[PDB]
């Protein structure tokens, strides 16, 4: 299928990628980098991210949502469902709402493109509404993550995908944050794109630090892999 051909082209080996996050979260302003690679091909991204402004006045692990889903790994019987890959080179807009429960909430706009032969994640993020010593503001979730799936579906009137998904981060007195994930994405150019049918990717999710970094940062590995069309 030549529509199939142009995405997965762009897709098939070691992918560069840049990241940049402009953050506001009650007037806790911040900035994060990030650089790494992804291999579509194993549904496999390697990020390093780096608050370039200090001390991240939010817990790394709020942020791993919203720092690729262009990465994923489609099995064959599932290429024509892949909105992700077919909306590249032009790239789309990734649009969300989380809702911490019993605390604040975060909206996100990001563009995701090529810059020539680089992957861009572009993201502005506004938090408003938190508590200045809840689990957010306060620090007090747990520097880990949970397997998830996320089930994305057609939003045909808008030429795009709809996902809702939950993420339960760990407190560190044993309980959980909840953060209710809503999304949208559209394509950033004017041409066809593959609209899936109804399908979930399944993330697995790794933090870590860098033995050799001084500055507030943030190493994740994931593996993403689409299913749920038999």
């Amino acid at each position: 299928d030549p529509m199939v051909s142009k995405g997965e082209e762009l897709f098939t080996g070691v992918v560069p990628i840049l990241v940049e996050l402009d953050g506001d979260v009650n007037g806790h302003k911040f900035s994060v980098s990030g650089e790494g690679e992804g291999d579509a091909t194993y549904g496999k991204l390697t990020l390093k991210f780096i608050c370039t402004t200090g001390k991240l006045p939010v817990p790394w692990p709020t942020l791993v949502t919203t720092f690729l889903m262009c990465f994923a790994r489609y099995p064959d019987h599932m290429k024509q469902h892949d909105f992700f890959k077919s909306a590249m080179p032009e790239g789309y807009v990734q649009e969300r709402t989380i809702f911490f429960k019993d605390d604040g909430n975060y909206k996100t706009r990001a563009e995701v493109k090529f810059e020539g032969d680089t992957l861009v994640n572009r993201i502005e993020l506004k938090g408003i509404d938190f508590k200045e010593d809840g689990n957010i503001l306060g620090h007090k979730l747990e520097y880990n993550y949970n397997s998830h799936n996320v089930y994305i579906m057609a939003d045909k009137q808008k030429n795009g995908i709809k996902v809702n998904f939950k993420i339960r981060h760990n407190i560190e007195d044993g309980s959980v944050q909840l953060a209710d994930h809503y999304q949208q994405n559209t394509p950033i150019g004017d041409g066809p794109v593959l609209l899936p049918d109804n399908h979930y990717l399944s993330y697995q999710s790794a933090l870590s630090k860098d033995p050799n970094e001084k500055r507030d940062h943030m190493v994740l590995l994931e593996f993403v892999t689409a299913a749920g069309i038999t």
